[PDB]
């Protein structure tokens, strides 16, 4: 179904568009050049000297994501400055109303989201070359040396083998109603072999991200404007709204891939009112208006979970408890490269590991054995 | 329309729900039918604690899972407010707490009073050979005598399913769309807001069965919740359940899905940005039924009807499209008229000015959609 799931690269948009129209070079210029301008004190003032253009002249669909993420990393690049506590709270209004007014026509909030700097924000070096990382680049960056390239990439590569996991997902749901045994348990052992084949691609990370550089720099940028103390009241998008309104920063989080095993499998992350429950459902927010569709009518359903526990059946037990694994093996070797890129930097806030620690220990719980 | 439980006749209304439960649980239903006077008498908070834990396997269809929700709830809103004079319980003793958690998440509902317990599950027929109003309606349980529950909770029950014999026109108007048929669209979008004109009058009657100072000091005490509430500033304690407190809001509409349903089909985006409002309305589907939420992700999965009444060039589309737009909004107005009668002016009598500003900020949403 059109949740905007491509079969190849799943959640990504296939092939973003790399310019715009010559209408909005002023904007693409800023963007181009966000580490030049911003590391000779230059950023700011070329932003104020914009003129305030129409968002009229995006007329498909992948020009206005384009423009989405050159106006978010724009945003970032004006707020937080050279990142060092030099912060701006007033957008200025020929910025902030074509950014607000293109974000609201997508039904996304007015900040840099994940599916801006991640699943709209690559391109192939040779496009008859597959979708490796020496065949990719990122169209964006902050700060020379930031390791967007590598943070970025590395998880739109994880996203993308998770992807074709996603094309199983109708055979499951169409092989409980048909009652076909032997389809389920082949959909279930694939669903499984693809996300364990991502949690080998996330392994490229230590190679292409480095702790120093995604801590004191990339992190800053990615930093939104909801709880944060340095912009406590939020951020005015002056000539959009009087008052100034907070906005939750970049997380995968707000992947819906990320998600939508934990649907498929029955493992309750949004169910209660608890902080991870309510955290993970606030994040659905931040995610295209296909993606957050294709997560609640997954919700709408019948259980795999429930259908596999009824059925006294060993191998499909397995099956579905190697789904369940695949997904503790990712988020335990993910809680090793926070440990890696976020506590042991910090130490030259664990609200973090207890969230983390939450969504694993869920996970865990629904295994059907093991133990 | 899908097995989104959705009657044609009461749309989301339960059918003709359950009065009775098993003889199982007659210690149950004897507190839940006699609240009025075991609170006044003072009886209630005991008897709630000298309770046998009871089962849930007794329980099989969904019409009595559902009844013993709403017998549950209210015990559990009388125990925690007591007399309603303040005088709060901040644990709800085990024997009553975990059959009512266990059964909820069997339910997907959250342990509190909900809109469609107290409402969608609350009411029967006198007469059954006779139609459903008022005159021939009773709901099944009350909190204290004169407290205005039979008013307040069957006229929101009349104005949902007026507004619900609109829902059987969704499909025709998705169709239309999806085959080109203009002419059949515009009669389904006058048919809808033919049926949203008719629950406003509905709703007039709410001045006949509701009295302002008994809702405000009375009702609204018992159908409070524990999120945020200073009474219960962390939550209640489901004792044997969960170890900590947990907070969870009151009863409210907004946990109707078809009091969101037509904001979601014309494209209000109601849940967009960041606002009070937004959010408070995105969490009250956590408090519906799952086929309700269901529903509404199943509206907001179809293509626009927005856009494609704004692509045509149509006045008659427009001024259709408009048509509803415009009874959301007058519905929204005259709300507004009820809250400062049953809740500003009886206030001011014994801030929240942030209340009005709160229903505007979804009202001026709803204005904002018009097309001309
Ligand atoms: C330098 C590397 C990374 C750091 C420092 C990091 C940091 C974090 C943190 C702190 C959280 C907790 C929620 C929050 O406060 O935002 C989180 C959650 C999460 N992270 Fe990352 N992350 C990294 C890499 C990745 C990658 C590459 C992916 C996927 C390709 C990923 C997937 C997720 C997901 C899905 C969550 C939500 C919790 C869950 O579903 O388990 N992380 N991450
Ligand atoms: C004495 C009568 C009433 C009072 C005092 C009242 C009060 C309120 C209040 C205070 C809110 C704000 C949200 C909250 O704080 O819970 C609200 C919202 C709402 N009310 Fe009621 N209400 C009354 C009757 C009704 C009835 C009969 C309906 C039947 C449909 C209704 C439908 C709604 C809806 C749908 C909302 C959500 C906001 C929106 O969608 O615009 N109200 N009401
Ligand atoms: N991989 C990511 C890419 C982009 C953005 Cl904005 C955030 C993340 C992320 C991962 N874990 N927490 N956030
Ligand atoms: N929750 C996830 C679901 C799917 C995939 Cl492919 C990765 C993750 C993940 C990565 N890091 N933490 N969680
Ligand atoms: N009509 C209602 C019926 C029952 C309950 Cl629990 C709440 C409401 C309501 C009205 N306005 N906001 N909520
Ligand atoms: N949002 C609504 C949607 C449908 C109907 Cl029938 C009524 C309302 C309503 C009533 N009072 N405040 N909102």
């Amino acid at each position: 179904k059109e949740y905007h799931i491509d079969e190849e690269v799943g959640f990504a948009l296939p092939n973003p568009q790399e310019n715009l129209p010559d209408f909005y070079n002023d904007w693409m210029f800023i963007a181009k050049h966000l580490p030049d301008l911003i590391e000779s004190g230059q950023l700011r003032e070329r932003v104020e000297k914009l003129n305030m253009l129409s968002i009229d002249h995006l007329t498909d669909h992948k020009s206005q994501r384009l423009a989405r993420l050159v106006l978010g990393c724009i945003t970032m690049a004006y707020v937080w400055g050279k990142g060092h506590g030099d912060v701006r709270k007033v957008l200025p209004r020929n910025i902030a109303v074509p950014y607000c007014q293109l974000s609201k026509k997508l039904e996304l909030p007015p900040i840099l989201v994940y599916a801006d700097c991640v699943l709209a924000n690559w391109k192939k070096k040779d496009p008859n070359k597959p979708l490796t990382y020496e065949n990719m680049d990122v169209l964006f960056s902050f700060r020379d040396g930031d390791c967007s390239k590598g943070f970025f990439l590395v998880s739109l590569l994880v996203e993308i083998a998770a992807a074709s996991a996603i094309k199983v997902i109708p055979t499951v749901f169409k092989a409980m109603q048909m009652q076909e045994r032997d389809t389920l348990l082949k959909a279930l052992l694939e669903i499984a072999s693809c996300l364990e084949k991502a949690l080998q691609v996330f392994h490229q990370i230590h190679d292409h991200v480095n702790p120093k550089a995604f801590f004191s720099v990339l992190r800053i940028y990615l930093s939104g404007w909801k709880g944060n103390p340095q912009l406590s009241d939020g951020l005015v998008y002056e000539g959009f709204w009087e008052d100034p309104k907070e906005f939750a920063g970049g997380s995968a989080g707000q992947s819906s891939v990320f998600q939508c095993f934990d649907v498929l499998l029955g493992i309750q992350q949004t169910a209660g009112g608890g902080h991870a429950a309510q955290f993970l459902q606030d994040m659905r927010r931040y995610m295209p208006p296909a993606h957050r569709n294709f997560l609640c009518s997954l919700e709408s359903n019948p259980s795999v979970r429930e259908f596999v526990l009824s059925k006294g059946d060993a191998g499909l037990r397995e099956a579905y408890d190697a789904c369940v694994k695949a997904l503790v093996s990712l988020r335990s070797y993910h809680l090793q490269i926070v440990t890696k890129y976020i506590l042991i930097p910090a130490s030259q806030g664990t609200d973090l590991m207890n969230f983390l620690k939450t969504v694993r220990s869920t996970t865990e719980k629904s295994l059907l054995k093991e133990g």
